[PDB]
């Protein structure tokens, strides 16, 4: 997250870190057994880390649970990032508590102009590289479809939305991928892509989670 703030330990209790020997992507806990992340975060051999603040210090509220299964969306296209969503099943259910908690899936799609909370352990620099150890947060508004398509002509599908600031300076970034965009208390987006981070006229692009609720629900009813 570039231009964000330190969230505060365990104030984003649905945020997970996906670990394959190192943090590589975020995700969102949607119930005690399942995480939503980005399909482009797929790796074999994923451990889900819940209850994290500093991902490099065991502070005492973590749960580390291996994935048993990952399910990339059936229509994921890694070239365009259309349908950039994945489900990860935990080997064992998380113990839900004040620090480890699920986020609701949406009923309705979020509205342009809504300010959402985006969070992660990704890079904090637009030019260059610095990865934080503690979780960072950003409030960013959803942009209109027309503005999103202007920013990325021929690239935006109906399964994506933009959020952020066209002046630059505030955005998600590498290593935030797969993490949550929460709007009105529901998971509305997944950190997916963008041109660089926090560059002028190049806002973040997010997987539109409200288009996937029926897939998510049928898949978790079946696995
Ligand atoms: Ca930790």
């Amino acid at each position: 997250i570039v231009g964000g703030y330190t969230c505060g330990a365990n104030t984003v209790p649905y945020q997970v870190s996906l670990n394959s020997g190192y943090h590589f992507c975020g995700g969102s806990l949607i119930n005690s057994q399942w995480v939503v992340s980005a399909a482009h975060c797929y790796k074999s051999g994923i451990q889900v880390r819940l209850g994290e603040d500093n991902i490099n210090v065991v502070e005492g509220n973590e749960q580390f649970i291996s994935a048993s299964k990952s399910i990339v969306h059936p229509s994921y296209n890694s070239n365009t990032l259309n349908n950039d969503i994945m489900l990860i099943k935990l080997k064992s259910a998380a113990s839900l508590n004040s620090r480890v908690a699920s986020i609701s899936l949406p009923t309705s799609c979020a509205s342009a102009g809504t300010q959402c909370l985006i969070s992660g352990w990704g890079n904090t620099k637009s030019s260059g590289t610095s990865y934080p150890d503690v979780l960072k947060c950003l409030k960013a508004p959803i942009l209109s479809d027309s503005s999103c398509k202007s920013a990325y002509p021929g690239q935006i599908t109906s399964n994506m939305f933009c959020a952020g600031y066209l002046e630059g300076g505030k955005d998600s970034c590498q290593g935030d991928s797969g993490g949550p965009v929460v709007c009105s208390g529901k998971l509305q987006g997944i950190v997916s892509w963008g041109s660089g981070c926090a560059q002028k006229n190049k806002p973040g692009v997010y997987t539109k989670v409200c288009n996937y609720v029926s897939w998510i629900k049928q898949t978790i009813a079946s696995n």
